[PDB]
């Protein structure tokens, strides 16, 4: 469980990276080699702050500090270096898991085909990731989510049943989607926010 | 320009690791974000080969050296392993790098769509990698070739910088063949000689 959001809302670098550092095998639980490049990407992205993060602990204490310092540092290359530019696009895979989570949680789905994750995962990718890819890359989505095991698959490997495997979930769901808005949030505040397309 | 190969045939783990290590770079003369990910598993096997020797480069001196000791130390597992399992990869990574430019400069092409490359990419990886792909990664690949860049742009990043022609590119691409060629094949000779090639699918 990722800790609550203190009343500032500020988020503390390293508890905040080693609570997400658990998140990339989440992507092993789908089952196939297909997903290890996004498991590589995110955790990619977690290696990189850790690294700006340990050049100096007290100056990026909070993720805050992360974009702050980096802005002076980097100027007009700002917000597209650094641990900015890693945590801009982590955000973006933590939010997939968490909209993915919480459709599974509130049982959407597709009533004819109950067991499958498309109608979930799309969705994820449709609010989390979708705009930040060019065509190419949408239809590597496509193919990928013919990789996607089934629901009852899944939930086995996020693995003790499973209607409180749900309930662990939304469990977790309450703190991560707190943190994931508060770090969005930060991102708009501080006009951090890229679009371009990959 | 990688050593040349000895009589013995036998492979230098250092310098072979320190040659190959210039190649990752190659996909990223293919210009898009869509070949990353290949770039970071043929370094991810180079990597671990380097791991593995660095932790006695005596005992580890040659290729077949990093094959018969870990033979002996992971037992039933073997090939499955190690660097062992990180160089049964990397070479076909490298033999589809070898394949692809191999192509390239003598021609091929098509021309009902004349200046793309994806018959010499397609040859490439039907050569080298198709067989160990299963149907979602071959779709993923087929969808990744329309990021694919033109000929020229790939040759002109390729040397970019040193300023050449196309010609004068090609045959030094030409050059940089013949040791490379000639040490890949060695590689799969070794693989087929020691039994250590499997055949499972991604
Ligand atoms: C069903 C479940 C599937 C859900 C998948 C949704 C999540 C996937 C999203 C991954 C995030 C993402 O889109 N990344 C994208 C952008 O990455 C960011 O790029 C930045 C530069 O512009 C930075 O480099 C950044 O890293 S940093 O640390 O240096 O800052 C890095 O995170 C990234 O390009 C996408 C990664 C997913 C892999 C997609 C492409 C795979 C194609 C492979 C083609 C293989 C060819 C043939 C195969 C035989
Ligand atoms: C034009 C260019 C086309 C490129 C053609 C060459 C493709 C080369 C691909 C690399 C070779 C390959 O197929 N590798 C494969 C086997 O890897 C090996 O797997 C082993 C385990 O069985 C080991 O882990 C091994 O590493 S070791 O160091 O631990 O031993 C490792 O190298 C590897 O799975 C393939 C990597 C290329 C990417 C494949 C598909 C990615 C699709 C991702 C979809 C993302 C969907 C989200 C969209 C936003
Ligand atoms: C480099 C991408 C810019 C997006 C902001 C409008």
């Amino acid at each position: 469980l990722l800790k609550p959001l203190p009343a500032d809302k500020q988020i503390e670098t390293g508890p905040f990276l080693e609570a997400v550092s658990h998140l990339p095998p989440f992507f092993d639980c789908l089952g196939s080699p297909v997903f290890t490049p996004i498991k590589a990407d995110i955790s990619g992205n977690i290696t990189k702050i850790k690294a700006v993060y340990d050049t100096n602990p007290a100056k990026f204490r909070t993720l805050q500090n992360i974009l702050e310092v980096e802005k002076e540092m980097y100027g007009a290359e700002w917000p597209k270096v650094g641990a900015t530019l890693a945590l801009m696009w982590l955000k973006r895979g933590l939010r997939f898991i968490q909209v993915f989570l919480q459709s599974i949680c509130d049982g959407e789905r597709d009533e004819n085909h109950p067991n499958l994750i498309r109608v979930n995962a799309t969705k994820a990718y449709e609010m989390a990731l979708k705009k930040y890819h060019g065509w190419i890359v949408q239809k590597i989505f496509q193919a990928a989510l013919y990789a996607a095991p089934y629901k009852s698959d899944f939930l086995k490997a996020l693995s003790v049943t499973e209607e409180e495997c749900l309930e662990k979930i939304r469990l977790f769901l309450v703190n991560y989607t707190a943190t994931i808005d508060v770090i969005y949030e930060m991102y708009t505040q501080m006009n951090a926010e890229l679009n371009y397309k990959v």
